[PDB]
């Protein structure tokens, strides 16, 4: 049941940021839509870094890597200085270090990747012929509703992967943690489109254990702070009494 939530206030929040966005909340097979551009909820977009969650699942499931492996930095200048080091898959997750996730995609290889993305049904499930950038520039696209369903299932260990793998990938995703409320998830930003999409997709684990999943999806400009996504998400979650 996908419905427009009580949206008068969150609408304003999106307006007051001069963006066009949607916030999708899933709380036990109720999905509510918020924001100032609700039609985004059913529009496919490149997932960008949010795909790392699925890449990691597939790689661990198929034993292409393990959570102790240290991915070596060979010495080349990377897009961010923070990425310029040896790191594990979990540290790569937190930093969204693309080269590590590209190295993992190339181990998985094109077939296995396509077969796994189709089995999971992630978005349009098209990865094309280039195994190491399909989630960055296309052709892979996915809706915000499809993303919230995906993270909700990960949070509940309901994806079609091993329980241990799912637990290991959840453990990589912790963003912030106060008042007994934990926020897990993954930002993404498809900086090269004709239109730049920003994601923050994840869930809240409330103190009593309950899970509320989210997927924020908005139009990004270069004028904006990267932090704008976390700011709009947290303001909205507070207004909705989810945190």
């Amino acid at each position: 049941q996908i419905v427009q939530g009580h949206n008068q206030v969150i609408h304003q929040y999106f307006d007051e940021k001069n963006t066009s966005g949607v916030l999708v909340i899933q709380t036990d097979k109720k999905i509510n839509l918020y924001g100032n551009a609700l039609s985004r909820a059913n529009t496919e977009y490149v997932p960008a870094s949010t795909f790392d969650m699925l890449n990691a699942l597939i790689g661990l499931e198929n034993q292409k890597t393990d959570i102790n492996e240290i991915f070596k930095w060979k010495g080349e200048k990377r897009l961010f200085t923070a990425w310029e080091k040896d790191m594990t898959l979990g540290e790569a997750m937190k930093l969204s270090a693309v080269p590590v996730y590209q190295e993992l995609a190339r181990r998985i290889g094109l077939d296995l990747m396509q077969k796994e993305v189709k089995r999971i049904g992630f978005g349009n499930a098209e990865i094309g012929q280039q195994v190491d950038n399909f989630w960055l520039v296309g052709p892979l696209k996915v809706t915000p509703i499809q993303e919230v369903e995906f993270v909700s299932q990960l949070a509940h260990t309901q994806l079609p992967f091993s329980e241990k793998v799912q637990a290991n990938v959840k453990n990589m995703l912790l963003l912030e943690e106060s008042n007994g409320y934990k926020i897990f998830g993954k930002t993404g930003w498809a900086m090269n489109i004709k239109s730049q999409v920003g994601w923050l997709t994840g869930w809240v684990e409330q103190p009593d254990g309950k899970i509320v999943a989210f997927a924020l999806n908005m139009e990004m400009r270069s004028e904006m702070p990267a932090s704008i996504r976390n700011e709009l998400l947290m303001k909205s979650l507070k207004q909705l009494n989810i945190i």
